[PDB]
């Protein structure tokens, strides 16, 4: 029964079977109660502040060939771009002028910048008195060390899928073992570390989703980014089914229940698959939003999946828009960098 699974979630009995059953029950009443539980846990542990992370997608060049991703190297039907270091720093400064307290630098795995150009950019942005998060993919330990010395605070490296077999199939350049080793290295070097997964990948099962939740709980990540798989027409997965929004939302809710003090974004992919999806997600366990700060004419070229929102508006619209969102949700913008504030418990 749903009521018993809720009770067990409330008492923190996070067994495999309780998670499977939560993910398998499709009853509306159960789902709504699960979302209310996550919302309430969010409020109690991380409060009403919604932390704004301004993301600059500074290059869409990638050396990898992930099957799901529109930036994969085999996609010849994409105009590739690279922002200059000066452009990146000045665009970051503009976001800080607009009130961002974290700058996220994201790219394809583009060798050009690595490691020294990144280091230089990080140092310049850190002078602005904000947190810096990197989301650059898999690189040697030495690169991660250089970036940490340069002042980077956080690193986002979604684990994608905790099924090693599925991982290697979808990400043929690498492996789950490699991805995990990167995540462990980042944690050792003192980054606030983010992981997370896609929901509704071709071949992914409900037991796989359970294993994603258990993986996340085991390593106690600071941030967890979850969104649905959205097929891209210039990829091998073009004809596969999109991930289900509701199931994805349940994954966010369960993540908050499992990791009550973590930082959990309402991802752009959630807002792409359903109009108003980020706002829903912020009411079902999430506490972070990542407005797109990539400038025109590049923004529209950073196409991991189609239909991405925030492309038609002026390139400074997103920060004001999320501030309006936060207000209409009855929430508050973050006052500090929004680092993880651990609540030690039993
Ligand atoms: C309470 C009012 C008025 C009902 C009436 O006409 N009086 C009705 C009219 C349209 C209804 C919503 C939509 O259906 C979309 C969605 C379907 C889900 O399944 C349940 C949630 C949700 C948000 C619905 C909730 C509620 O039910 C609404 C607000
Ligand atoms: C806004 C709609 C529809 C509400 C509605 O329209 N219900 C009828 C009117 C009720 N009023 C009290 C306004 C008047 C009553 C007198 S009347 O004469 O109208 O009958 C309600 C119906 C179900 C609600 C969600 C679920 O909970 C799950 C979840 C819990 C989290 O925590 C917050 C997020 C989320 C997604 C909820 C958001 C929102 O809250 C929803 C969509
Ligand atoms: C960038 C330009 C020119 C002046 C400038 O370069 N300003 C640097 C401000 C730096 N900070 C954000 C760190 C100040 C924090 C002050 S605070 O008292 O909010 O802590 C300034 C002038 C007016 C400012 C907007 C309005 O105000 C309304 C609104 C308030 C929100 O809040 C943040 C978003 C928004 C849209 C503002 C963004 C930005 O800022 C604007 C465009
Ligand atoms: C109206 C749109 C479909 C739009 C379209 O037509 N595309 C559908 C797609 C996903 C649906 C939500 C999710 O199920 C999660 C949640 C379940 C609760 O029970 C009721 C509330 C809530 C927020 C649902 C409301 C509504 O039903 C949504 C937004
Ligand atoms: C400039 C645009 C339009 C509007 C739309 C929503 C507005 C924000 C919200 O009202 C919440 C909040 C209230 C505080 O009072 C002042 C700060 C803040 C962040 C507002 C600043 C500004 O006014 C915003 C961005
Ligand atoms: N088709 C698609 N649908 C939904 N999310 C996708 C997607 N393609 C990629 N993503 C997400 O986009 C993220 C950013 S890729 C850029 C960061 C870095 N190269 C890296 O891979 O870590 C990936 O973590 C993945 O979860
Ligand atoms: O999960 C995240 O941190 C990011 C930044 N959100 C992006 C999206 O498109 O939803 C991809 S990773
Ligand atoms: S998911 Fe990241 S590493 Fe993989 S192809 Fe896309 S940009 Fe490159
Ligand atoms: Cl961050």
């Amino acid at each position: 029964t749903g009521r018993e699974i809720l009770e067990k979630l409330e008492r923190r009995e996070f067994t495999r079977e309780v998670l499977k059953e939560a993910l398998s029950i499709n009853d509306r009443g159960f789902n709504e109660a699960l979302f209310k539980l996550a919302d309430e846990i969010r409020r109690k542990y991380v409060g009403d502040e919604v932390h704004i992370r301004a993301i600059i997608e500074f290059s869409n060049v990638c050396r990898k060939n992930c099957l799901y991703c529109g930036l994969r190297r085999d996609n010849k039907n994409l105009k590739r771009y690279r922002m200059t270091p000066e452009e990146i720093v000045e665009r970051a400064r503009l976001a800080v002028q607009f009130g961002a307290k974290t700058i996220v630098l994201q790219s394809g795995e583009d060798p050009y910048y690595m490691p020294d150009v990144i280091s230089d950019i990080v140092k310049e942005i850190k002078k602005m008195g904000v947190a810096v998060t990197l989301s650059l993919g898999e690189w040697p330990r030495e690169y991660y060390e250089k970036w940490k010395e340069a002042g980077a605070d956080r690193y986002l490296l979604r684990h994608e899928t905790a099924n090693p077999v599925l991982h290697r199939k979808l990400r043929p350049d690498t492996s789950f073992e490699n991805r995990l080793n990167c995540l462990l290295t980042l944690k050792e070097l003192g980054y606030e570390t983010g992981a997370g997964s896609m929901v509704g990948l071709p071949g992914q099962t409900i037991d796989d989703l359970v294993d994603d939740l258990l993986f996340l709980k085991e390593h106690d990540f600071d941030m967890v980014g979850i969104g649905p798989f959205i097929p891209h027409p210039d990829t091998p997965l073009a004809n596969e089914k999109k991930g289900d929004f509701t199931l994805t939302l349940k994954m966010v809710a369960l993540t908050r229940i499992l990791l009550p003090d973590s930082n959990i974004p309402a991802t752009t992919a959630m807002g792409t698959i359903v109009p108003g999806g980020r706002e829903i997600t912020l009411r079902c366990g999430a506490n972070v939003i990542m407005p797109n700060w990539t400038p025109s004419p590049y923004r529209q070229l950073y196409q991991l999946y189609p239909g991405k929102i925030s492309v038609f508006e002026k390139d400074t619209a997103s920060i004001p828009s999320v501030m309006k969102m936060i207000e209409l949700l009855g929430r508050k913008p973050g006052r500090d960098w929004g680092g993880r504030k651990r609540v030690f418990e039993t």
